[PDB]
């Protein structure tokens, strides 16, 4: 796995550069804009030329320009090197070769103009054996810090190494040169350095600098939104911490190949946003749909992530909620956004009653809100009176329809609802929640979720750590939390819970 090709720090004129002077037809990069920050740019080099290629994500999806909707930029890159997926005035664009990166920005264990001193400070307050970071020399401009952690009272230790870089490669003095930090850090990674007297400076893993106290998420808040004037000041924040958190995502590409089967691809909304394989729902008693069961601890504590119902598959959706017990649905989307549908209308009208299929849905009653609409559904399978069970929709109606909330107190009062919800029904099984694609707006509801229910049950002196709540997440549905914004509103709605208290 590699996201190399990735390049966090470049302008579109240095792409342009790069790719004719150190690449060849069929080089690539992707890069984020810079002309409209939070969309994302590919460029790709055929026949002595540039192509560039807009890509654009509103908290939903990455939508490439002439090409498909993806939920990662490393699913899209490895669909087509892959597959084609033929990407294309009807020309052909080859992803061939991968144009790397060796800025170390978004490496766990780089912290840049982090001092020698708050370095130690770190490691021996939240590190364990093996615990390394890497960090800019003050005292030799240009070269950096390798400082480790290795022990068990003076059990432990800290020991630190120089980098130089010498004529651009870098090295710890003897041995071999590196063309990067990252190709140096990984090379003593598989191969330890050892001490004189047998130590062996094994780099096991990054030193944690994101989890925090969650007593404290005001004041963590408060240092991650600081704009640096200076790259002097440019230090850990929310963009670094969310950068560094998207680089890990080439780890994620799990198999999807039920959702591509030849008799599944009419029941995704989307072509290539494809459930995991090896947590994807299946249907038993055709077994597919576009869903996966998201667990904090990776029933009644578990979410399903799904897409908005289309109308092929509002049977299957039923079917889903009964074999897994659900009693409560969260939905965050309008049917209709932007006048495009994103959800079918997959519940009966108020005092309707409707059969999907095997399944029998009646809307006993529906209840307005400023933020969202409740509906109270009795669902049952058709020849059965016996399986009747209640099913509370909660549908939240006033998500933008770009970005996030500007104040994440309408979807915490709306969270905090569906909770106690879920709370007072015995033996209740996953709650549902969808979007458009289930990823991006669903990602984000889930995430705050099993953010706050960690403080519900261990109360406000608990550890939290955001981005590694949200790569657990991301290990079981591609994408889960699409885009800053939301990584930014997720801190947000755990601070503004926690203020409320
Ligand atoms: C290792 C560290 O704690 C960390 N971790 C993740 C992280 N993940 C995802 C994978 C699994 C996972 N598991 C458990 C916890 C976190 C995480 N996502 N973003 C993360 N960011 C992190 N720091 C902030 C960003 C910099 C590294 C340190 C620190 C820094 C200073 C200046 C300039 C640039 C940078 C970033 N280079």
């Amino acid at each position: 796995t590699s996201r190399r090709w990735f390049h966090p720090n470049i302008t579109g004129v240095e792409a342009e550069n790069l790719l004719l002077t150190r690449g060849v037809d069929g080089s690539f990069l992707a890069r984020p804009s810079k002309s409209n920050p939070g969309d994302f740019t590919l460029s790709v080099r055929r026949n002595g030329a540039v192509t560039h290629i807009k890509i654009q994500n509103t908290g939903d999806y990455y939508d490439l320009y002439g090409g498909e909707k993806f939920a990662t930029l490393a699913e899209l890159v490895q669909y087509y090197m892959e597959h084609h997926g033929q990407l294309k005035n009807g020309d052909v664009i080859e992803l061939k070769y991968p144009l790397n990166c060796a800025d170390p920005t978004s490496e766990r264990w780089f912290h840049g103009h982090l001092s020698g001193k708050e370095a130690e400070k770190l490691l021996t307050e939240k590190g364990k054996h093996g615990s390394f970071l890497v960090r800019e020399s003050q005292s030799h401009p240009g070269d950096f810090v390798l400082s480790v952690r290795t022990g068990d009272d003076g059990k432990s230790k800290v020991t630190h190494v120089m980098i130089r870089c010498q004529e651009l490669k870098y090295d710890v003095g003897g041995g071999e040169r590196f063309d990067s930090l990252t190709d140096l850090v990984e090379h003593y990674k598989k191969n330890p350095m050892v001490e004189t007297l047998g130590t062996v400076l094994q780099l096991k893993q990054p030193l944690n600098t994101t989890r925090i106290n969650a007593a404290e998420i005001e004041s963590r808040v408060r240092e991650l939104s600081k704009l640096a004037e200076t790259t002097d000041k440019v230090k850990q924040g929310f963009w670094e911490e969310f950068e560094t958190l998207q680089q890990q995502e080439c780890k994620l590409l799990y198999s999807r190949k039920e959702g591509q089967r030849q008799e599944n691809k009419n029941k995704n909304r989307y072509k290539n946003i494809l459930p995991f394989d090896h947590t994807r729902v299946v249907l038993h008693d055709s077994d597919y749909i576009n869903a996966n069961i998201i667990m904090p601890e990776f029933p009644k504590k578990s979410y399903i992530a799904t897409q908005g119902c289309l109308q092929n598959t509002v049977n299957d959706f039923w079917r889903m909620v009964f074999q897994e017990n659900s009693r409560v649905i969260v939905m965050t989307t309008k049917e209709v956004e932007r006048g495009k549908s994103k959800c079918v209308k997959y519940w009966p009208d108020e005092y309707a009653l409707k059969e999907y299929g095997v399944m029998r849905v009646r809307n006993v009653k529906e209840s307005a809100a400023h933020d969202y609409t409740l509906r109270e559904l009795k669902l049952s399978k058709v020849g059965q009176g016996n399986t009747e069970r209640t099913v509370w929709q909660y549908h939240f109606r006033t998500w933008p329809d770009h970005g996030v909330p500007s104040d994440p107190g309408g979807v915490l009062d709306f969270l905090e609802e569906v909770h106690h919800k879920q709370e007072s029904i015995m033996d209740a099984g996953p709650v549902v929640v969808h979007c458009s694609a289930g990823i991006g707006r669903t990602g984000t509801f889930i995430v705050i979720d099993i953010l706050i229910d960690i403080i519900r049950e261990k109360g406000v002196d608990c550890d939290i750590d955001v981005p590694k709540t949200i790569q657990m997440v991301r290990s079981q549905r591609s994408g889960m939390v699409q885009t800053e914004a939301q990584y930014r509103f997720i801190y947000m709605a755990v601070q503004h819970y926690i203020e409320t208290l």
